[PDB]
């Protein structure tokens, strides 16, 4: 079990609204985080408020975890701090249309 | 006393001015928190200066506990760091109308 | 000497420019701090560079230490951290007229 | 090994949108950092969203390491806090056409 | 060598371009820092990107330290954090006019 800081990004967009923060089988059983960093926007983003949510479950109900919200016109980007995603995590988009440039650290852990 | 981190997100609007950060009663007992991330707006929200506020007691007298400030034509989000809220605690809005998308994380303990 | 987290808040208008941050003298004796958090507007603040400084003494001479400056058309809000005042601490607007609405945190000693 | 805090900037425009974070051989061995503080901006910036990105290796493949975003009609400045670079390591812009000027503290060990 | 937590603030305009944060020489023995806050902006500043700059020596070279830049159209503050200069150091500035307020914490030692 030796680290690796893998950093990571993904794209949230109209075909890609829905998205997974996902570590493979073998490797799950590790201690594995997601040090959250910055979100950027592409072409298509359209001038809303775009918002980015975490989806994970509620006792055996559905869950959106509100991560951040932006819109080009007056807040192309957004400040999150402090929060470490264990995977596997669902990214969404409640409000917007993407596309969303989402960065951070993939702190991983290998044999 | 077995911790869970479950996110937490609520609504102050015009029929929902004040709000309740609560605990169950059987659950009041141990350690409970709060840690504040986050607000986004909604489609009804005034475009002037909303205030959210916490309402607890003075030794016998109301209070207003200034927590955040906002106005979507200039400040759409507002950024507040270090607060843990241990409920029961109010929400409140000072000034504006809403809604007004309060997220955070309700650290719970349970048995 | 057992703490005490009172919340507090303050006005610095144009007849209430200077302002104390003050605990009473048979508590003066305790570790009183302030931490500050955020400053909003009222109704007459002036569309203009609100300065707000510290005022307390230079081995003599008077002094004024800036803490923060706003200004509704683009800075309706300003984001000050990591400042703890021990009372008593004078409030003064450099620039501007008020009223801006001081928040922070009394952690407060008491008998 | 001795410690140096030497300051450090660096511009990427048009014929400089690769560089390179780079120590010299002799003393890579030894522990080096760049803690990453600041951007800002020239006069043949265009306005549209610049995108500083960290250019390192994917366990074989090319790889792009979101940074920094800005654009000056209303984004003239990004604030990034907590990324410590250990050269060599590429600088490049994504998005844009420069010039920018990148600055951060070269921690850097002579014998 | 007991410990004083001066506060400390200066002007940087267009006659005050460059100045010196120092301690006098029967004090400079001791351990002396500056733990930089804030700058605010005055009358006469040019609406661009003023730029302040630390000066001090590279193995006998000249050196322009960044520190902060903003400009008020935009910026009209800027927010740096993590900065503790040691006297002598020389402010200076790049770009722009000013004046600038700059001000921290001279934290000195006094026998």
């Amino acid at each position: 079990e030796k680290p690796v800081s893998l950093i990571w990004g993904c794209e949230l967009n109209e075909q890609n609204k829905t998205f997974e923060f996902k570590v493979e089988d073998d490797e799950e059983k590790c201690e594995h985080q997601l040090a959250l960093r910055t979100v950027c926007l592409g072409d298509k983003a359209k001038d809303e408020f775009h918002i980015v949510e975490i989806v994970t479950q509620e006792e055996g109900a559905e869950k959106s975890v509100p991560i951040a919200t932006l819109k080009p016109s007056i807040l192309p980007m957004a400040t999150m701090v402090g929060i470490e995603l264990t995977p596997p995590v669902t990214f969404r988009l409640k409000a917007g249309s993407g596309p969303l440039y989402i960065s951070g650290q993939h702190v991983a852990m290998e044999e």
